[PDB]
């Protein structure tokens, strides 16, 4: 790629030291590309976020476009600004997916959650595991929300501090061999207890066995998305470690507070900026209106007892390829490849011209002038509609370079749709319908072996049906509606590139997701191939 | 917030930090200087990592200061010093050519001394037992000196002979324990035998509450970073004794005697010869300086010395040693010779001082050489000239001082390799007619070292000193070297800077007014870089 240069100025050396922690390597030259090494925008948040902690500024931008230390320690800056280091309180208006969320009325909106389970060979100790989880909830202030009616309009509020932070349960399992189904069994039951109206949006549960313990943290979905959880895991790491040290727990310097972040973006949702965008999402909604997708069952109003979770796994080797080797081939952005294999794979299964995706993004856009929400806990995820066309799909080469063309021309990784639909005022919208539903749902969450697996703790193997992802099924109630047909939900877990077919058997045979998740294999395969051959 | 290690480099940093440093929990953001580091405890904390097979320059923790800046740096040692036996000649280093060539009176009198206090009491059979291991693994302890045709040879003897005379004090049943540590310590001081016997001489006093050891080591085989490495071995072999272990002490860095014969082939280098119109410019500027004195008396000797010293309090200590070099980013010596200059101004006439500086000498001038753990006397000695005109406003001095340091090559380790080792056909014109008149020595922090889990600093050191104010470690009858000899080191937390002079040559109120000045000098160079 390029031979290794050791850093010369401190602040080089902080950038390897930065880039060698997030991405999982153990020798990072001044020269080496970060694209190379398997970076993407999450990670290149998480080093925004770190260098924010030495009092240096850098945007996701600066990294990405020069995309080695040597070029960009250029663009490194002493940060000028500094957040608010107080309590964050009172109101935050409800942002793009919050207003989604709210509007599907789900059954059980209180059950719609995130969650993960962690495991410690050593055991944790539960006072430990309570002192870190107070100066965590304290810091990261949006965990601390509740949603209230006035006038059967949901209210938003950020309490204070003296309040319930979390709840914290403790289970000796010491004395069975069940650990497994009495976790499975126990998490399951906590993740039915959240009170969006008073107590607290985190439960925390110690397990004690012969063997280790494991410690289960559930969210709701209202607070956290999947950059917040490897933040919490790192603040988790950190005051764990500093207890253990006997040191005072202190998490690095919050940025700025969800609450500011919504207010900044009501003001967002009427500026030009945003509003030239209506130009290119008329075209979108005016050429996606008639299509259409077709289903085994016609069926209305599936519940989630009725989903199915079919699940791809890529090898550890074809996923470092596709990390790190596949890009180089046209210049890509892992979305290109992967919704490359998913244009192959619906026109091979599907008889259909074009197909609409629900694409998920991590929604922290540097849209806003002096806002930094690099190292804040919420729900900022954005869901945008993207056009594939079917039609054109041979030879490879032009079909990974036409997707690359359709995910370049979007405006601001898509950000802006939801804001248009849920916030922009209607008079602002100019001939907007919001019509366009896609049944079909893209959701790459990104890398988190290296968030996950640390000096103190990892990822427990006992995770069951507590996941990141919306394929984990202890996250939704059985009675919570069905939101999207065809839910393709993906994560880098233990080296290997896991993607979930969620359905409703209520909707299609399992022959028919076998069929279109073998073909998607079978074509992100043909894809890392060729790009690495 | 307390960082911790996240990798393996960093875990073995944060012990090695703690131990070096003596601080407790260590976190991989904590600056090295901040934390009171100076290039001994670099130098330490680089002979700890290569006791793990790990590689580091010094240069690179002294320029990224903090644990996971210098981890970036550490390397797998690729090179093994030898580990066997060192046995065979050892040429003169550019110290023990200056040593014989002062001709002292009673040269096998010339030592350093430490003395140990353990309140439970030392185990005789133990020390013996560390002490052997300690000789056999230190093989420069074990030099011999003789005559070849009127020149000094020096041999490194092998295993099998005397490595130590062992001297046992029962005190248990006086009163007086010590007056006789003082008395019985400077009779054992009187006793190297430079041409066979032992260089190194260890007493135990047995007294009713606790025991002390005494340690004297003729200056040939030792210095200041010597001794700590020699702490650092006792706490480890008496640990492993206690434990019932077998006694085992770190791997070896290059011997002594390597290290002198790579010296022999620096002295006439390009490196080196090039720093010669920076020495010859020195000189120059030398010649025109003469410290006055109130008395113009010959031939003073070590009888007449007198011992006049100030101490910094902890808290001003911990200020000079931690937050005083962050005001304009100095270094320890510039602050200490800021206000050495500041006193000299205010006590003399002179518009310049010339000061012979002593450094610890284990500069990386030889590519393959790693002294890092090495026993033997490394000390280098050079001329330092001080503006005393230009002294106001202060921070403009200590910027003068710092900048003046920072033209020295190589830390000053140049100038006694071309006045004693270079070939007189490569010395240039250099005169070498620049007498040490005032001398100053910093041999620099030593609570780490000497306070153990397992026996500490004796209150009753008494003469027995790492300095040259240590009565006891010079025969009374040894030429003065120096009219004024300043010695500084950190001990009980406390700056303690010792002016030793002859009566023969200064009036007691002479000294004590130069002493006062500097004590208020450097308080007030403390103040001003830490108040700002």
């Amino acid at each position: 790629q390029a031979a290794y240069h050791p850093p010369r100025t401190e602040t080089e050396s902080i950038l390897v030291s930065i880039w060698q922690n997030v991405l999982g390597i153990e020798k990072i030259g001044i020269r080496d590309n970060f694209y190379s090494l398997g970076g993407d925008s999450i990670q290149a948040i998480q080093v925004v976020a770190r260098l924010h902690s030495y009092q240096l500024k850098l945007e996701t931008k600066d990294l990405l476009n020069y995309p080695t230390i040597e070029q960009v320690a250029l663009f490194v800056k002493s940060t000028t600004r500094k957040s608010d280091q107080g309590i964050i309180a009172g109101n935050v208006p409800l942002t793009p997916i919050q207003k989604w969320f709210f509007g599907k009325n789900f059954t059980n909106t209180g059950h719609w959650n995130q969650s993960s389970v962690l495991y410690r060979p050593e055991g944790f100790d539960p006072k430990v595991i309570q002192s870190v989880m107070d100066k965590i909830i304290e810091h990261h202030d949006a965990l601390r929300m509740v949603y209230q009616h006035e006038n059967g309009n949901v209210v938003q509020h950020n309490r204070g501090l003296g309040g319930q932070l979390y709840d914290f349960f403790s289970y000796n399992l010491t004395a069975q061999p069940d650990v497994q189904q009495a976790i499975e069994a126990e998490t399951q039951r906590l993740h039915s207890s959240m009170n969006l109206q008073e107590g607290p949006l985190v439960k925390v549960a110690l397990f004690q066995t012969l063997h280790g313990d494991h410690l289960f943290l559930a969210i709701h979905h209202l607070v956290v998305d999947g950059i917040s959880w490897r933040i919490l895991f790192e603040d988790l790491a950190t005051g764990y470690a500093q207890a253990l040290a006997g040191q005072a727990i202190s998490l690095p310097e919050k940025t700025d507070s969800f609450q500011s972040w919504s207010q900044w973006l009501q003001e967002y949702a009427n500026e030009a900026d945003l509003l030239s965008e209506i130009p290119y999402w008329e075209s979108l909604e005016s050429q996606a209106k008639n299509v259409s997708l077709p289903k085994d069952y016609e069926v209305t109003d599936c519940k989630q007892k009725s989903v199915r979770n079919m699940r791809i796994r890529l090898h550890p080797e074809e996923t470092e390829q596709l990390l790190k080797h596949a890009n180089q081939a046209y210049q890509t952005e892992i979305n290109d490849l992967l919704l490359a294999a998913l244009g192959l794979a619906f026109a091979e299964w599907s008889k259909l011209a074009q197909i609409v995706i629900h694409l998920a993004g991590h929604g922290r856009e540097d849209i806003i002038e002096q806002a930094n929400v690099a190292r804040t806990v919420g729900w900022f995820t954005s869901q945008y509609p993207v056009l594939l066309d079917l039609k054109q799909t041979a030879p490879l080469s032009d079909y990974i370079k036409l997707t690359k063309e359709n995910m370049r021309k979007i405006p601001r990784k898509g950000i802006g749709y939801d804001i248009l639909k849920h916030v922009t005022l209607p008079e602002n919208r100019g001939s907007l319908s919001f019509r366009v539903q896609p049944e079909v749902t893209f959701n790459y969450l990104g890398q988190f072996d290296a968030d996950m697996r640390t000096e103190l703790f990892t990822r427990s193997p006992y995770s069951g049906g507590n996941t990141l992802g919306a394929d984990g099924k202890n996250n939704l109630s059985p009675e919570s509606e069905v939101y999207t047909a065809l839910n393709i939900t993906g994560l880098i877990e233990g080296g290997e590139l896991v993607l979930t077919f969620s359905y409703s058997s209520e909707q299609y045979r399992e022959e028919s997701i076998q069929q279109l998740s073998q073909s998607y294999q079978k074509h992100l395969l043909a894809i890392i191939a060729h790009c690495t051959e």
